[PDB]
Formats: C-alpha cells, structure tokens, sequence
C-alpha cells in the first residue's frame, strides 16, 4: 500500500528509484541540465511520464508548464535537478510549483540542488532543498527517501 520512492538531486548527477529500480539516472557530463520530471499511476507506481526541462535556458519553463497542466490530479509527481534549473524558472512556473504544495520549488535559486515529491493535486509527500552558497558553488547534494501512499479499491 506504498512505494518506497528515492529522489537525488545534485550538481552532476540525479536518480529516481521506486520500489528498488532506478527509474531515472542521468550522471552523464555536460547533459540533462535542468528539472527532471517523473509522473507514476498512483495505484502500481508504474511510469506515466518522463521529461526533462532545461530551465536553466528560456522557454523550457512554459514547457513544463503546459505538460504539468496535462497530468491528472491524482498522480505522484516527481522532480529533481541537475546542474541549474532556475535561471528561467519563471514566475508562472513558480506559481504552478507552488500550487502543489512545493516550498522549495517557488524560491528555487542559482545552482540550487532540490527533490520533490507529491500528488498533482496535494498533498506534498517529501521535499528537500539545498541553497548554493555562492554563485561559484553549488547547493549540497540531496537525497530524499520518502514513503508514497498507494491508492486502491
Ligand atoms: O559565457 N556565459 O554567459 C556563461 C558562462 C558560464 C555559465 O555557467 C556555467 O554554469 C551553468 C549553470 O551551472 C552550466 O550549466 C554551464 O555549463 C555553464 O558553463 C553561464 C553562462
């Protein structure tokens, strides 16, 4: 009746595990920038959706933006970053963010590391942020462990 849901968001790599399997792994150089986005069925855990969207560069935030609207309020919705994802994580992005509960999400910062998960339409299940220290750094690696609810009946 739960998915054991792993997230890890960091300068040169992230990773998304469900159950055990690693659904996502990007530790590829100098690719991947951006907020990675996975959307499991709420009832199996099993993928929906995978995307990348470079927010780092301009335009990939309304991307995101219009392909968030399209999920189903009911599914588990997962994000990370590599790299950098705010540079262009503009303010409707951030608002969008902020509906679903994300704390971390709508004050995302230069070279910021964060993990997400949650249901599209509430609430938050784990969250966890790291602000860079300095436009030279990066924030600290995170890696969140979080305990999904399933849905049945
Ligand atoms: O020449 N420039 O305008 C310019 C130089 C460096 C720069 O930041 C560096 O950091 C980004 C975010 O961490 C990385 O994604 C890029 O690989 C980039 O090399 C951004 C712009």
């Amino acid at each position: 009746r739960v998915l054991d849901v792993e997230v890890y968001s960091s300068r040169s790599k992230v990773y998304v595990a469900v159950d055990g399997t690693t659904v996502l792994e990007d530790e590829a150089r100098e690719q991947g920038r951006g907020i990675h986005v996975i959307v499991l069925n709420q009832a199996t855990g099993h993928v929906m959706a995978k995307r990348v969207f470079d927010t780092y560069s301009p335009h990939e935030d309304e991307a995101m933006v219009l392909f968030l609207n399209m999920v189903a309020p009911g599914r588990v919705l997962i994000c990370t970053v590599k790299d950098e994802g705010s540079f262009h994580l503009k303010d409707t992005a951030k608002a969008l963010l902020r509906s679903l509960g994300s704390q971390a999400g709508p004050a995302l910062g230069w070279r910021d590391t964060w993990a997400f998960v949650g249901r599209k339409g509430g609430p938050v299940f784990g969250e966890k942020h790291s602000k860079s220290p300095a436009l030279s750094s990066w924030g600290d690696p995170v890696l969140l462990k979080t305990d999904v609810p399933l849905s049945s009946a």
